[PDB]
């Protein structure tokens, strides 16, 4: 389950505990400067309860770049201490390594309510599992030295809090080896469970997926896990030719076509009519002649077809029109992926009317929900991330979610 966890507003005693804080800090580094600070920022909530809250030390881990198992400085957590520093208007106190009697020491001479960063869990190799030396030898940490490693992490504080839901899909000693009695989510975790738990265990229905994208092959295994829990599926962008390919024998010309996903069509549509689900691919296009968005351009329905050299590249006015209906009778919904090529402004006009339509729906009670890629910078690009009643954050850890799969990280925490 998703919905049931512990989370840090749920825990009572705070005061006077060693805290160990699972964060996720993987941020472009450039030459000891970070270029872009909003996954920092982002952990202010759950530093700041803590903080007042009076624990005698907040301690977090973390890890970016590939170290890949070894002690490589050129991935050190040492800027990320100050620039946290900043934002907090306090000094961060980093340390060289994130177990052992040396760290505890340290930890302990700190001052009282402060907060401490931990070198870069994948230096060793305990964290991954796996890994690579210098020489570029695969090496692999026994059973033994798993366990090890993970009461080493586990002696390090008295309260587990996982802020860290973007890494949550992998089997990692930091999320799956922290053995305290309190194992609660922090504020990010707690709202990306929330919101897949509203999504997908007991939705508002009418339920509508909006799926798109440039090929099927990469999304059979999330279609397929959808088909079991909605109501609708919208099925748009690129993808779409090869479906009405498959199904109508539509004339397609120079249009993207997935051969390898084609051969699995037909079981998409057959599974939509075992579970009662209501299919909507598009009924006309927007096509040009020239992969550019200076291309000359027209539209033509799917009983005329796509001329030969001519390449579709939106939804048509029809199929934006067909939007309506569809998602304004929808009271959750689950986006992922753009319904063209938004990234040209000339076939941007559906995916930017679908965001519109989404936004109403939301302002009149619907939960809408992003996953994250290319629907997540559609998002961003239009200035609207504050009309979505949730843009996920979690990277692969979220398709995996959506696409059916057990999460060990989510696994790990403490029931409600
Ligand atoms: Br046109
Ligand atoms: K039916």
């Amino acid at each position: 389950s998703l919905g049931n966890k512990l989370s840090i507003t749920d825990v009572k005693a705070i005061q006077g505990k060693k805290v160990l804080v699972r964060v996720d800090f993987n941020v472009p580094i450039e030459n000891g400067v970070i270029k872009d600070t909003n996954r920092i920022t982002a952990t202010l909530p759950t530093i700041h309860h803590l903080k007042k809250e009076g624990a005698a030390k907040i301690i977090l881990i973390s890890h970016c770049g590939r170290p890949d198992g070894t002690k490589n400085l050129k991935y050190t957590l040492k800027p990320v201490a100050e620039t946290l520093g900043t934002l907090l208007g306090e000094e961060v106190l980093f340390l060289s390594d994130c177990v052992g009697e040396e760290v505890a020491a340290q930890i302990n001479q700190a001052k009282d309510n402060s907060v401490i960063l931990l070198e870069n869990l994948r230096f060793h190799v305990e964290e991954e599992g796996k890994g690579v030396d210098a020489a570029g030898n695969k090496i692999k940490a026994s059973k033994e030295d798993m366990e090890k490693f993970q009461n080493e992490l586990t002696k390090l504080g008295d309260v587990f809090i996982n802020d860290a839901f973007g890494t949550a899909h992998r089997a990692h000693s930091s999320m799956v080896g922290i053995k305290m009695n309190v194992k609660a989510s922090g504020f990010l975790m707690k709202k990306e469970l929330e919101y897949f738990s509203k999504a997908l265990e007991n939705p508002q229905r009418p339920l509508l997926a909006i799926l798109g994208g440039a090929k099927v092959s990469d999304k059979i295994q999330l279609i397929k896990n959808l088909l079991d829990k909605v109501d609708k599926m919208i099925i748009g962008g690129g993808m779409a030719y090869t479906f009405k390919y498959v199904l109508n024998n539509m004339k397609i010309g120079d249009s993207l076509f997935d051969e390898a996903g084609s051969k699995i069509v037909n079981e998409i549509m057959e599974k939509a009519k075992a579970k009662n689900v209501e299919i909507y691919l598009p009924v006309d296009f927007k096509v040009a002649d020239k992969f550019d968005n200076n291309a000359n351009t027209k539209v033509v329905t799917d009983e005329e077809g796509i001329e030969d050299k001519w390449m579709g590249l939106d939804a048509g006015p029809k199929s934006i029109e067909n939007y309506k209906d569809v998602i304004l009778s929808s009271k959750t919904i689950i986006w992922n992926g753009p319904q063209g090529v938004f990234e040209m402004p000339n076939f941007a006009k559906g995916s930017i009317e679908c965001l519109n339509l989404v936004i109403e729906a939301t302002k009149k009670g619907a939960i809408s929900i992003v996953g994250g890629g290319d629907t997540a910078s559609l998002v961003e690009q239009q200035q609207k991330k504050n009309e979505i009643s949730h843009v996920s954050t979690g990277g692969g850890a979220s398709l995996e979610l959506l696409e059916g799969k057990e999460l060990p990280g989510v696994v790990a925490l403490s029931s409600k």
